[PDB]
DNA sequence: CGGCATACG
DNA sequence: CGTA
DNA sequence: GCCG
């Protein structure tokens, strides 16, 4: 088992489900509390048992495990010993984090700005709704929405979806393409947006593109909220249901077609998958691996890509389906 | 002990 | 600060 | 919290 995530497949699901999930309570809690350490460690702990080929049925098999240190042993052990964790349970419910996952899934809202609202004695969605003044446009959005956009986006909405943004692309630039990412490119059935990436075959052409696209959206109607030169932008859209609709958040991503595999794998994920992959590639091969591109810092130097394959091959890993990024 | 991903809006 |  |  080797020890970087982007070392071994993680598909989506797998045989150790309950255990990831409870290490998985303590990484979030750990954020909640501002420690980005343990958080990562026990994010990759519960990723380690995503990778695993069967089920941890006795504390032996952690043994040489990666990222297994008392704590995360300890938790595992309790599990299997009794079925529940007392200090995952006592984490579930906590005033403390119950209301910093109920803050920080409002759409603008952050661990520091729950936190701050939490000293300051909030608790609920109506406290917030009562004291509208001290809530940005973003967060007025998030909040008025926040129902809907608890709901998973099926996959099923995404064709849809897929649809009228092509429609947008096509008339803002002909010969633009929409590339699905995130979660449902990695195989997820449901998922809390739908990420897409936008490109031009012909190099610089997809200059200016997005607010092109952002206006011609708007125009339809279909834009219950954006933000508005920029390349990305986070939305709430209008998505038909039978006899209504409802919200759901879209996330456009515009890449040069010279960047697009470095945008492909940056936005395919899974979001761990992609902190191990560029801390793999810093660390042990002293490249530096972003959205964009990645950089020889000796040499002084950018990697030319031509797919996610060439990627993986330049970092000396085994290449991995997006099926196989669910770190 | 230092380190923990990286960038855009 | 928020976001991916 | 764990790794190197
Ligand atoms: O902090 C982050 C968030 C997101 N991302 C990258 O952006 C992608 C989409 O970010 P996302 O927030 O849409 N997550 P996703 O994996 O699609 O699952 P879901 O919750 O169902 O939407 C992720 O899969 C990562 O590739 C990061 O690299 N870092
Ligand atoms: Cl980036
Ligand atoms: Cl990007
Ligand atoms: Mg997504
Ligand atoms: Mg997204
Ligand atoms: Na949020």
């Amino acid at each position: 088992m080797p020890a970087y995530a982007c070392q071994r497949p993680t598909p989506l699901t797998h045989h150790n489900t309950g255990l990831s999930e409870a290490l998985e309570i303590l990484a979030e809690a750990a954020g909640f509390e501002g420690s980005e350490g343990r958080l990562l460690t026990f994010c990759r702990a519960a990723s380690v048992l995503k990778a695993l080929p069967s089920p941890v049925t006795t504390l032996s098999q952690l043994q040489g495990l990666p990222h297994f240190g008392e704590h995360s042993s300890r938790v595992v052990q309790e599990l299997l010993e009794h079925g529940v964790c007392e200090e995952v349970e006592r984490v579930r419910r906590s005033e403390r984090y119950q209301t910093m996952k109920l803050f920080t899934q409002i759409f603008g809202v952050g661990v520091k700005t729950a936190d701050r609202w939490y000293r300051e004695g909030l608790r609920t969605l109506d406290d917030l709704r009562e004291q509208p003044q001290k809530l940005t446009q973003q967060q007025k959005a998030g909040l008025q929405h926040h129902q809907d956009l608890s709901t998973p986006v099926l996959r099923s909405d995404v064709d849809a979806l897929q649809q009228v943004v092509e429609e947008a692309v096509g008339q803002a630039l002909p010969g633009a393409t929409v590339t699905l990412t995130g979660g449902f490119r990695r195989g997820k059935l449901q998922g809390h947006d739908v990420d897409f990436l936008i490109t031009h075959p012909k190099e610089g052409q997809e200059a200016g593109l997005l607010p092109r696209v952002m206006c011609r959206l708007q125009d339809q109607g279909l834009i219950l909220y954006h933000q508005h030169a920029f390349e990305r932008s986070f939305c709430i859209f209008r998505l038909p249901q039978p006899g209504s609709w409802k919200a759901v958040r879209v996330d456009l991503v515009v890449a040069p077609v010279s960047q697009f595999p470095f945008a492909l794998l940056g936005h395919t994920g899974s979001k761990l998958f992609q902190r191990e992959l560029r801390r793999f590639s810093r660390k042990e091969k002293g490249l530096w691996l972003n959205s964009h591109g990645l950089f020889d810092p000796e040499q002084k130097t950018f990697f030319q890509a031509a797919s996610e394959e060439d990627i993986f091959r330049h970092l000396g890993l085994e290449y991995l389906p997006p099926e196989q990024r669910n770190a």
